[PDB]
């Protein structure tokens, strides 16, 4: 489809609605008391353009399939993008000025509340992996006709994350993908590194693969022209831009980052651009070529229960490749993402099958969290994403955000705790626990041997919010049947005795460490019931306090991770105040080192002797 | 000082280094049976030259503040690492041969529990923001002569946080800082992305402001020369090498990442390297120019007590940046980072006063730790670096390793929970008290009015490992005289009478709701004990079950954060199992949204009003 070269009342039109949209971010944030006018002005002829000359979108479903893509990566100017929904006929004009109220849903930062959101972004740097996500999908999954374009900030691009995302889009041929970038000269307390050396920031564009075009940023007809002309590669569209634009006496300064105007000012302000304005007639949106495919809502199952067999020795994080391989067979919309760690998590069986559905993420794990969101936004795929639990760390601002987002992820985070042995601590992931369990959407899931293992795989692809999967290194005996049935939330008692002594709560190496303590107890005329959570959040309170009642009321926790925010203390928390109920805690209690796994869970205080020793000890 | 330009015999000594380098990589990891030989081969030329032609510093002294530095940001290439400090002497040869064992300190990656080592580097892409804190410092801070190296991995850059730390060196002119790229086209389970295109890693160095080479790194003449030229920029060494330089059969091959040889083909492999090396003589390490300052070790102690006045508001942020200030003029070994964020957590104040020890990091908050991290090596430096507290889960990975690294850094995060209104869950910290809880290292801070705020600031500069001090937005009334003496693990009773029927914890503006509730039910002839932390962790567990014990052994909880991690279950993992203690939490179960600040803790159900009721279920 050409180009439509617009004439001069085109032109003007595009204009006055970058006045319009000054006007109401100027009004809207003098209402609240707070927000970012002067980014919001920066950006005004980019966002006229975008929404009213380039972009193909049906403006009253803002998530229909079949639409271009907008993500907004330079959140704190939420005002205008609220205001080109408002032009666009989508929101009510006066709704506007309800920004930042309890009562509105035009919050400070966008979120997907709003129909027009597909990712929150209001943390800088996030939005261009997102955005290589949508891509991504578009041209290799849904291989539609929408294109994505992403507005960032130029402070923003001080973040590392960018560059992992302008790396992958190079990568990975995104021609149908525009970042703008908008070189307004100045971040939030000083200049920006750069300030206007365009050329700069071409070179580095162009160093990481992509078409860059410089152009006046406040200049309509350079902004239609450039985003007209497609572009066989990632294009970025880098705008020179003065912050505050179009307000006299702000545009340029410093001290003016997020600061709203007076009402004094914003009324003399705002007569001023309204005199610039020629005709209140709004231009209407144009919709999108109708291309994008149906996509199954439906429940995804397993093609067959487990074929483990009991006592045979597996990893789980080789149980969980193989799992996800399976899955893959069963439905279309799995996905796998990995950063250059396929053959130790075990993803590289996923790939072996379905290459297709394979995202080679490489060595950056805040991208990798990015793009697995885009691509499950308006519901496309249903992502899975793995490393090394610890290096989900690297990532956890993108987690977090997307939980912000609503996002539906799955991340299986392997190599957990001191029993990988040899590498040391730094490939140990002691803090994945803590970090997830504090993430407002998740389940946790723990793993203890392969079969739960396929069954934490399959319910992950059937829940909401953000899924993590915590796999490990040692290979321990299946003690499931097959055909064991699991839940969110439902614990598995898998020793019990009339007798016993204390309820062991462990998972994973310390399920099978408590295992053999056992072994070893009954030496000494000692039973203790062993306990798997299974899911570590939400935890099965109901189960750990029947347990602890048949046990006198006594509970020993043994994890392979941290004191802090692990399974002792959801524990603790669940249980605190029962009566004739007590928990003693055995978990690492400082930065391990190198050595043979189980000369490790010795040192650090978790293995069968350790917890034999717990057990006595409460005893008397 | 001149370039000493080698002789022949000099560069055969280097190539012989070199193979000697390469042989003892495969014994150790062939003896360890894990390791990663093929990403030591690739870099022997590299670390021959580095440490028998290039480098300055002393072999019997490896911390000693005159040498150069280097850090190697590949950390799976330890075991050449530890072969060149046994090569220089420092290291026994046979130690070698210990590699990964429990009974040595040769362990999988790097640790400063090793003399040569300052910061742990194991997670990839973190090493070169280190260096850049080492060589600021050098060029700044000490003005001394040594130089800094750092060795990176070809997959690591694809990690952002390389090129934000790319982008802070050409900044801040850091011409005494070289990086080399080993370049030996292979990452773990893959290809590097860019493979042997050797012009485009020029081309992305140079975009950021660097001084680029190419050379060949397995030819020592061309590294001499390259290392032996300065350099008034930083340089990149991008150095086209094969991975397993050397193992014939090997060189080149995927599929042999961090794979050990077996020991059959390691005898024949290093018969062949033998075979190629002309002497067993070796080349002795150089020492440095010793121009480094003296650093003083003391306690640094505020000039003078507080100086508020109980009853006047106050945010603690702009207490912090008042008392990092003040704590300024006592000792010039305090320096302070932030991240573009300085206006909003009142480093801007420092900065005012003590411009020549501000640095500013940018939107970059992975390499703003790891910038700290590298200026508190060698005990040079005491930094303070702040942003928000929810952008410090950016840097969550590079706080981790800070952990390992053995590092004392502080680091105060602003902006906590939903008391910040407007801006959103982007900007609120609801996970800061988790994450940094699981720290093992950490001291965690919550001061509550401005006076806690400036005897924390004090206690975190004389207190080591990873503190955290949690600032709050809004205003609030001073509570303590300035006066009162504040203790790590030490916590405070704001509020008792004989009568109190419930002890309320709380922190920051929970304190001062909880202050608020006992108001309201002072009217219902209720009286509340109302306890305030000081420090989440260590936590006052004597000081709070004293209280209980006095309230009918009821215990109510309330903060400004998620559920998990929080206050609440660091009390509850304390006290459990105590008889006749109970305890109910308050905190905020979900994402929150954009409202006036306390619209929100309303909303939340951390305000006055949610308190009163819990206090009045509890009494019922
Ligand atoms: C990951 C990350 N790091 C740092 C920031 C902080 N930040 C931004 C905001 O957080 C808005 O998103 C900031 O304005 C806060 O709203 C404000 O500090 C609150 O102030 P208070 O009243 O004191 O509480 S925006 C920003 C600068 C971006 O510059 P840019 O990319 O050049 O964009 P421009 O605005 O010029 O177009 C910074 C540092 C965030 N958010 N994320
Ligand atoms: C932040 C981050 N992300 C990913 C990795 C993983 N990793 C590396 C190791 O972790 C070593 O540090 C990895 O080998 C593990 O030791 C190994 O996977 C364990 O295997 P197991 O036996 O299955 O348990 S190293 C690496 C590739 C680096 O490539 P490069 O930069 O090109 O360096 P080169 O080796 O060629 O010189 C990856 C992905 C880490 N560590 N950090
Ligand atoms: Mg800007
Ligand atoms: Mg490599
Ligand atoms: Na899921
Ligand atoms: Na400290």
């Amino acid at each position: 489809e050409s180009y439509h070269k617009p004439d001069q009342q085109k032109l003007q039109a595009l204009k006055d609605t970058a006045n319009r949209l000054r006007i109401s971010s100027i009004q809207a944030t003098t209402a609240a008391g707070s927000g970012h006018p002067t980014s919001c002005c920066s950006a005004a002829e980019i966002m006229a353009v975008l929404f009213f000359h380039t972009m193909r979108y049906k403006s009253q479903d803002p998530r229909n399939p079949h639409n271009d893509r907008f993500v907004l990566s330079k959140g704190h100017a939420a005002p205008i993008l609220y205001a080109v929904w408002a032009e666009a006929g989508f929101l009510a004009e006066a709704e506007l000025l309800n920004l930042r109220k309890i009562s509105s849903d035009l919050d400070g930062h966008p979120v997907p509340k709003q129909a027009f959101t597909d990712v929150a972004t209001g943390s800088l740097g996030q939005g261009l992996g997102a955005a290589c996500g949508m891509a991504y999908t578009g041209k290799y999954f849904d291989k539609a006709s929408y294109r994505v374009y992403c507005l960032l900030g130029d402070g923003e691009l001080s973040e590392g994350s960018v560059w992992e995302a302008m790396a992958f889009a190079s990568i990975y041929k995104l021609d149908n993908l525009v970042a703008i970038l908008d070189i307004n000269r100045l971040g939030q307390s000083d200049p920006a590194p750069l300030q206007h050396q365009m050329d700069i920031y071409q070179k580095r564009c162009e160093a990481f693969g992509w078409h860059a075009i410089i152009v006046d940023g406040h200049s309509v007809e350079e902004l239609c022209k450039a985003f007209g002309q497609a572009k066989h590669q990632p294009t970025a569209i880098i705008a020179k831009t003065f912050k505050g634009r179009g307000i006299t006496g702000v545009e340029d300064k410093e001290s003016w980052h997020g600061k709203p105007l007076p009402k004094n000012m914003a009324e003399q302000i705002i007569q001023e651009i309204y005199s610039q304005i020629q005709s209140k007639k709004k231009i209407l949106a144009t919709p999108p070529q109708e291309d994008a495919p149906s996509v199954d809502i439906a429940n995804i199952r397993m093609p067959s229960l487990p074929s483990y067999k009991v006592g045979d020795k597996i990893a789980t994080r080789k149980a969980y490749g193989q799992a996800l391989a399976k899955l893959g067979h069963a439905s279309d919309r799995i996905i796998a993402l990995d950063g250059d760690t396929k053959n130790s998590t075990f993803s590289e069986i996923f790939k072996k099958e379905h290459p297709d559905r394979f995202i080679e993420c490489y060595i950056a794990e805040q991208n990798m969290v990015s793009i697995a969101v885009g691509c499950a936004t308006r519901n496309r795929t249903v992502p899975f994403c793995s490393t090394f639990a610890a290096f989900f760390t690297r990532a956890f601002d993108q987690i977090r955000m997307a939980a912000i987002s609503e996002s539906n992820i799955n991340l299986c985070g392997s190599h957990c705790g001191v029993s990988i042995g040899e590498d040391g601590p730094s490939q140990m992931a002691l803090e994945d626990l803590a970090m997830f369990r504090s993430v407002p959407t998740s389940t946790v899931f723990y793993p203890s041997d392969g079969v739960a293992t396929e069954k934490a795989v399959e319910l992950a692809a059937n829940t909401k919010g953000i899924c993590f999967i915590r796999t490990s290194r040692p290979e321990n005996a299946i003690i499931y049947n097959n055909n064991e049935d699991f839940q969110v939330g439902q614990a598995k008692v898998v020793l019990k005795s009339k007798d016993d002594q204390v309820t062991v709560i462990g998972a994973g190496v310390t399920l099978h460490e408590a295992l053999a303590a056992a072994e070893l107890l009954k030496k000494e005329k000692i039973n203790i019931r062993v306990l798997d959570p299974f899911t570590i959040k939400p935890l099965d309170r109901k189960l750990i306090l029947d347990s602890a009642r048949a046990t006198k009321g006594r509970i020993l926790t043994v994890e392979d991770h941290y004191y802090e925010g692990g399974i002792g203390e959801a524990v603790s928390s669940a249980v605190v105040g029962e009566p004739g109920i007590t928990v003693t805690h055995l978990a690492v209690n400082r930065v391990p080192r190198s050595g043979k796994p189980a000369e490790l869970l010795k040192m650090f205080g978790i293995d069968r002797d350790a917890i034999a020793q717990a057990v006595r000890g409460l005893i008397t």
